[PDB]
């Protein structure tokens, strides 16, 4: 269904008596062409929460064009699977305008874009904001490392909204995940799962994960993978 | 003096009666070609200890020969000037070996090339050995990153015999450098400039090296940038 699918596929969503809520676009040859109009079904439409749109095309140029929209605070936008969209950093100030004013977005999806730490920085912007409501946010392959760390243990504590932070298969460093314990036990709300699968450690720092688990028993799993 | 100038020159330095103790070869166009003849030096002469030939294209084929005559724990050898030599982590386990058998090399300089991470975990199976007494090794521009830490970490409280450690002007990581902190204090003998210069920090970080200045008097210093 490539970008002209969406084109009309669009006259339904944007339709009257149109109740969709969830819709499934994953792998549809799209590309940014398209995000004029799914940011217009955004827009207007008045039960679609839930969009996912990624392994697609939709590069930090396409996003930017959602966002544009989904910023919008009157959005039903509730969880938004940006997944493989191939975005960079560049776009993330655009993530991070969303998340700071659509005060209806509690998940988003951000595995396999290559943001690096740039783009983590720039998102930590509009997480940290007093009106950003995201609970799930999902970071596995997305090319972070450990200077990022810094950014993510900010999260980790001074993010209210919180609940989970998939962090994955990227690599991140044991010793930034050792901070990440220690900041945690200072009454974290991140009580979901932290992610760290396919994220290999050190004696030391494993060893730091299970005695988190034990002290803040509050948390649900760190889920490591070994 | 390219590499035809030291064969000339090595006839002299192999020479009965040469007392020369320090040579510096450095910038002279030379290639690993000349290190078969410097190699003998190291090995024959009773008197070469300081030997600079950094800023070079001696690269890690070169430095092969050279440790295979300088690990010869009764080669006189005691100041490596390996600088900018052009290596990488390959000739970290010849470099290794130097130091673990050579018991006579006390100063190391490896500023300037690209070993990584991969090259400090090579050189750390030398400097943690018990007959390695290398007092100063310098690793400045180095390439190293914040996954060298754990090593580094080790090197700093499980070396006897190092004295001073010039980290220098890669990114290693802010974090990493808490780390140390944390370790140095653990009864170091690493009382010598800690390098870290041209490396910026966050305001923890640099709180921290002020903090172990202070804590632990016997260091001479940390020496940051701002």
């Amino acid at each position: 269904l490539g970008d002209f699918g969406i084109r009309l596929l669009c006259v339904g969503l944007k339709h009257l008596l149109c109740n969709l809520k969830k819709l499934w676009l994953v792998s549809c040859c799209l590309t940014s062409a398209c995000c004029q109009d799914l940011a217009s079904v955004l827009s207007t439409s008045h039960s679609l929460t839930r969009l996912y749109v990624g392994e697609n095309a939709l590069g930090d140029s396409g996003v930017a064009i959602l966002c544009e929209k989904a910023k919008n605070p009157q959005c039903n936008l509730q969880k938004l699977g940006l997944v493989n969209s191939g975005l960079t950093s560049v776009c993330c100030s655009a993530l991070s305008s969303v998340l700071s004013t659509n005060q209806n977005l509690t998940h988003l999806y951000l595995r396999g874009n290559t943001l690096g730490d740039k783009g983590i920085k720039l998102l930590c912007e509009g997480l940290l904001h007093p009106d950003c409501k995201l609970q799930v946010l999902e970071l596995d392959n997305c090319n972070l490392t450990s200077h990022c760390c810094w950014d993510l243990s900010t999260l980790l504590t001074s993010s209210q909204s919180l609940r989970k932070l998939s962090l994955g298969n990227n690599d991140l460093g044991d010793l930034g995940v050792m901070m990440f314990c220690e900041v945690l036990k200072q009454q974290s709300c991140l009580l979901q799962n932290l992610g760290l699968s396919e994220m290999y450690f050190n004696y030391e720092t494993k060893s730091a994960l299970e005695t988190l688990q034990e002290e803040k028993p509050e948390l649900t799993v760190v889920f490591e993978p070994s």
